[PDB]
DNA sequence: CTTCTTC
């Protein structure tokens, strides 16, 4: 009856293995797990000089409501971009980028790399004034005007472009990006747009920090 | 996994 038959035994001959170091590693982790000794440095001296300001506690729901104002944009861009929430300072900020987005053909949907091997969860791949790209909304306190004051965010754009370019569930490819960086008090976004050379050079510098991963986990 | 925090 079988038709496709592998070897129960195996012709070539305390564990307690866990379940998590077989999983495909997400996009963002992978990043997380590369980041560079001045960046770690760098964000440690902020989360310790947040707590000074703040307490060990209310810099714990400084936390919540940041996850949360970030839970809500992306709540209130589903509903916009599904086929009061103009009162968000974020919506106010990206209301004008938002009236360049159509041609939607992804929401909040899982990619993965069967070569790669990675997963990640793309915000929307719509068409942005005519080019179709990888969109990627984020909030931001501090303006963020330049693409190089959004640390990361290019690379984990392009992570998803090309793992989506491979993943069987999607029939078309994409050869742009675009990070929206959007803010509290309602001032205008910032639109950083990459064309298809930049997104390639990018994905050069996302592959030297996938095989960072796999170098610090095989020896770990 | 995300949602963010470095500059």
């Amino acid at each position: 009856v079988p038709q496709n038959w592998f070897p129960i035994f195996n012709p070539e001959r305390p564990l307690k293995i866990p379940l998590q170091r077989n999983v495909i590693p997400s996009v963002t982790r992978v990043l997380q797990q590369t980041m560079t000794k001045q960046q770690v440095f760098l964000l440690e001296r902020w989360k310790q000089r947040m707590i000074l300001e703040l307490g060990e506690d209310g810099f714990k729901e400084y936390t919540s409501n940041v996850f949360l104002q970030g839970k809500r944009f992306h709540e209130a861009l589903e509903s916009i971009l599904s086929p009061n929430l103009l009162k968000s300072g974020y919506i106010e900020s990206v209301q004008h980028i938002l009236k360049d987005v159509s041609g939607v053909r992804a929401l909040e949907s899982a990619v993965q790399h069967e070569t790669l091997n990675y997963i990640g969860l793309l915000d929307c791949v719509a068409e942005y004034q005519g080019k179709l790209c990888v969109i990627d909304w984020k909030t931001s306190e501090k303006p963020k005007p330049f693409i190089q004051s959004t640390f990361d965010n290019p690379l984990q754009v392009v992570a998803y472009m090309g793992a989506m370019n491979h993943d069987t569930n999607y029939s078309f490819q994409v050869q742009c990006g675009l990070i929206v960086v959007a803010y509290k008090d309602g001032s205008p976004a910032h639109p950083h747009f990459m064309d298809a050379e930049l997104c390639s050079q990018y994905w050069t510098k996302w592959l030297l920090r996938l095989e960072e991963y796999t170098e610090k986990k095989k020896n770990q």
